[PDB]
């Protein structure tokens, strides 16, 4: 997260870290046995880490559970990153409490101007790599579709939205991918891509979760 702030331990109880010997993507707990992340964060050998703050120290509250299966959206396109969403089922359910809780799926899509909270252990520099130990947060508004399309002409599908600041300085970045964009207490986006991080006129592009609710629900129901 570039230009963000330290969240505070466990203030984002739905945030998860996908780990394969190191943190590679974030994700969101949507129920005690399922997580939502981005399809491009897929790989085998994933361990889901819940209740984390400092990812390099066991401070307590952590639950490390292996993924039983990962379901990448069948229509995911790696070249355009359209349908960049993935569901991960956990081998055993997580014990939910105040430090580990699920976030709700939306009923409606959010509007431009909606303010949301983006979090993750991704890079904090736009020029170079500096990864943090604790979770970083950023408050960012959803931009209008015309501003999004003007910034990424021909690359925005109806399953994406932009959120951020056109002046640069604040954005999500590598390592934040797969994590949550929560607005008014509902999971509205998934960190997906962007051009560099926090560059002027190149905002973050997120997966528009509201378009996948029926799919997420049907898929969980049949697995
Ligand atoms: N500016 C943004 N809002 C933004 C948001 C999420 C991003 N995720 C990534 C991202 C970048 C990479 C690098 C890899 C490298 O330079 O070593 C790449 O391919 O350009 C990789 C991933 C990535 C790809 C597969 C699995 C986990 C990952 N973290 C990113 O999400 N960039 C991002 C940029
Ligand atoms: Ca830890
Ligand atoms: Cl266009």
């Amino acid at each position: 997260i570039v230009g963000g702030y330290t969240c505070g331990a466990n203030t984002v109880p739905y945030q998860v870290s996908l780990n394969s010997g190191y943190h590679f993507c974030g994700g969101s707990l949507i129920n005690s046995q399922w997580v939502v992340s981005a399809a491009h964060c897929y790989k085998s050998g994933i361990q889901v880490r819940l209740g984390e703050d400092n990812i390099n120290v066991v401070e307590g509250n952590e639950q490390f559970i292996s993924a039983s299966k990962s379901i990448v959206h069948p229509s995911y396109n790696s070249n355009t990153l359209n349908n960049d969403i993935m569901l991960i089922k956990l081998k055993s359910a997580a014990s939910l409490n105040s430090r580990v809780a699920s976030i709700s799926l939306p009923t409606s899509c959010a509007s431009a101007g909606t303010q949301c909270l983006i979090s993750g252990w991704g890079n904090t520099k736009s020029s170079g790599t500096s990864y943090p130990d604790v979770l970083k947060c950023l408050k960012a508004p959803i931009l209008s579709d015309s501003s999004c399309k003007s910034a990424y002409p021909g690359q925005i599908t109806s399953n994406m939205f932009c959120a951020g600041y056109l002046e640069g300085g604040k954005d999500s970045c590598q390592g934040d991918s797969g994590g949550p964009v929560v607005c008014s207490g509902k999971l509205q986006g998934i960190v997906s891509w962007g051009s560099g991080c926090a560059q002027k006129n190149k905002p973050g592009v997120y997966t528009k979760v509201c378009n996948y609710v029926s799919w997420i629900k049907q898929t969980i129901a049949s697995n």
